[PDB]
């Protein structure tokens, strides 16, 4: 049967939801509220799309978001509570609201006086999350401090997934400071190694306290990137795509890689040995998600029968070419046809 709504304006948006939803406060694409669930007994996060159908691209996207938050069901990924529409036809279907667990603090605001303990369970949560999402076959491609949701006992959920322009990208912004050098200068075709670039760089900063890569732009972060890892050699050359990528990577001098034990003075020799793993130009010859959580820096916490990998997810929608009103129907179908959790 399907709930009874109530509507309300709170700062000048209608809100429509179902009468579960109790005490609506706004915090924040989309507007979001703060809500308490009378079904589940949770604090909640509502978010209100904002204008989901008004183009192929934007209706495609919505499509993209319900699809792969309906498949995330993992402890250390954002999940889906619950999904409705006030529509009762296709019709009428127009606005798309999504429920999540409410997060309070990222790792920003967590990062406190980090033990190494702390360092191996955070990371190692983040890890254990992404042997999820790759078994999938899905890139999440903007791994970064404020996109770890963290709480009070230290546990961890990935959230945010990439569904970025270019001036989001320039200057001195830590939204390119966690990037995989292939795709911030678009080398070549990435693959699902450019997210463990991303816990590297987020690793080194939870021991250090400080960016690893803070660069003012794309060419002075190539720098610093090149300063610790080394120019490269002929064998990667050959994988870059563009001609003038080469011949500019071609005009710096070469260097070699440093001492990573004379950069991360004092840290456990174990962090060092699995940093040197992740940071590896060829992103070809990176450390894998699920090799990671077996390296003995991970020792107190690692349980091969507890590291679960996903269900299959056909992304051949990805491919596929639609007009408004169908990509807007199929999404309405998964709309009807969710199901929610135990
Ligand atoms: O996109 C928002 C969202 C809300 C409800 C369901 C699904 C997604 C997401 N929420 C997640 C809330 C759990 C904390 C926050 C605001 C924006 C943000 O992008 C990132 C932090
Ligand atoms: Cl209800
Ligand atoms: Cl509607
Ligand atoms: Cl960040
Ligand atoms: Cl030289
Ligand atoms: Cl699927
Ligand atoms: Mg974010």
């Amino acid at each position: 049967e399907r709930p009874t709504f109530y509507r309300q304006e709170l700062n000048k948006t209608i809100w429509e939801v179902p009468e579960r939803y109790q005490n609506l406060s706004p915090v924040g694409y989309g507007s979001v509220c703060a809500a308490f669930d009378t079904k589940t007994g949770h604090r909640v996060a509502v978010k209100k799309l904002s204008r989901p159908f008004q183009s192929i691209i934007h209706a495609k996207r919505t499509y993209r978001e319900l699809r792969l938050l309906k498949h995330m069901k993992h402890e250390n990924v954002i999940g889906l509570l619950d999904v409705f529409t006030p529509a009762r036809s296709l019709e009428e279907f127009n606005d798309v609201y999504l429920v999540t667990h409410l997060m309070g603090a990222d790792l920003n605001n967590i990062v406190q006086k980090l033990t190494d303990d702390h360092v191996q369970f955070l990371i190692y949560q983040i890890l254990r999350g992404l042997k999820y999402i790759h078994s999938a076959d899905i890139i999440h491609r903007d791994l970064k401090p404020s996109n770890l949701a963290v709480n009070e006992d230290c546990e961890l959920k990935i959230l945010d997934f990439g569904l970025h322009t270019d001036d989001e990208m320039t200057g001195y912004v830590a939204t390119r400071w966690y990037r995989a050098p292939e795709i911030m200068l678009n080398w070549m075709h990435y693959n699902q190694t450019v997210d463990i670039w991303s816990v590297g760089c987020i690793m080194a900063e939870l021991l250090t306290g400080r960016t690893l890569f803070p660069g003012t732009d794309h060419i002075d972060q190539l720098k610093l990137i090149l300063r610790l890892v080394g120019t490269p050699g002929a064998e990667l050359l050959k994988k870059i795509s563009s001609e003038s990528a080469r011949n500019y990577i071609q005009s710096l001098a070469q260097m070699p890689k440093m001492n990573f034990a004379n950069v991360f003075i004092g840290a456990n020799p174990l962090a060092v040995d699995l940093l040197e793993k992740m940071l590896v130009l060829d992103s070809d010859k990176r450390i894998t998600a699920a090799q990671a959580l077996a390296h003995a820096y991970f020792a107190q916490y690692h349980d091969p029968d507890d590291e679960p990998v996903a269900d299959p997810y056909d992304q051949s929608f990805e491919s596929r070419d639609l007009l408004i009103d169908e990509w807007k129907s199929l999404t309405y179908d998964e709309v009807i046809s969710f199901v929610p959790p135990p």
